[PDB]
């Protein structure tokens, strides 16, 4: 088979996640993203039913890639002596929610609402498939700027969803809940709902609410921009210091602020086109 059925293009980015490149599938000019993960930097390993020892991201993406969904799909993967190479779907034109907020600042509530709903729909899909992302943030959300469809990326800090406590967090500290900071213990859904509150505030305020551990432990949110009282209410609910006091994905989606959402194409025509 060999790994030269893809044509390598510009390096999209690099970090602890490895290196991501823009690619093209030679067989049908399909756009793809190629991620190279060094074997040494793999924290949590997984195993495929056939016995192959692989990165956990491959396990979790195979559980959620039975599309369609708001999750970037794993098309293929390869093993090399000192690395693993993942072939993922690449929307085009595409923009990162982090870069989108860097350019446009605080998003209008109608846009934040459409974007936030699609994340909820995507996260619910991962949970329905027994996968937990565990690093929900603007940097891990791509926008298909023509279709106005958002898609989740980077399951490298994810895990299989479980009803017991997690005592491992390899995600963004400023997006981590107070219970992780204090006890180094959290539960999947409530820790996902905290991060969703950090995300919605980031959308509507143009920045995360907390920079340091004390601000997190305190969990008191100051609104720097004009934001509706219903939106502030949902944010503060998602950011309840006690996990049990946070909403469920159903309660978030049934909140008065989450009503009369736009469809992806309407959002792109009103807010993204031109
Ligand atoms: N969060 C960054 C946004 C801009 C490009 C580099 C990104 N860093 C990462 C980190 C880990 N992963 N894991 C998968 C991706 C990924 C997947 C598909 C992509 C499609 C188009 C553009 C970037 C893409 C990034 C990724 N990007």
């Amino acid at each position: 088979p060999l790994e030269s059925q893809y044509q390598v293009g510009p390096l999209l980015g690099s970090g602890g996640f490895g290196s991501v490149y823009s690619g093209i599938r030679v067989s049908d000019n399909l756009p793809v993203a190629i991620k190279h993960v060094e074997k040494d930097r793999i924290s949590d390993w997984g195993e495929l039913p056939n016995g192959t020892r692989v990165p956990m991201e491959v396990v979790l993406l195979k559980k959620v890639s039975s599309g369609f969904s708001g999750v970037i799909r794993l098309l293929d993967w390869f093993e090399r002596p000192d690395s693993f190479v993942l072939i993922l779907e690449r929307p085009e034109p595409v923009q990162d929610l982090f870069d989108f907020i860097t350019e446009r600042g605080a998003l209008q509530e109608e846009l934040a609402r459409s974007f936030f709903w699609q994340v909820l729909e995507a996260v619910r899909h991962c949970h329905n498939c027994g996968v937990l992302h565990r690093d929900i943030k603007d940097e891990n959300i791509l926008i298909d700027l023509n279709r106005g469809e958002l898609k989740l990326i980077d399951f490298g800090s994810g895990a299989l969803l479980k009803d017991t406590v997690y005592t491992d967090f390899d995600g963004t500290r400023v997006y981590s809940p107070p219970e992780w900071i204090r006890y180094h213990r959290y539960h999947g859904r409530s820790a996902a709902v905290w991060s969703l509150g950090i995300l919605l505030y980031d959308m509507v305020c143009g920045d995360i609410p907390f920079e340091h551990d004390e601000e997190i432990i305190r969990g008191q949110v100051f609104f720097r921009q004009r934001v509706s009282s219903e939106c502030q209410h949902l944010i503060r609910w998602c950011l309840a210091l006690r996990p049990s006091d946070r909403p469920t994905f159903e309660e978030i989606q049934n909140h008065p602020w989450m009503q009369d959402v736009l469809l992806p194409q309407e959002t792109a025509e009103i807010h993204l086109h031109s």
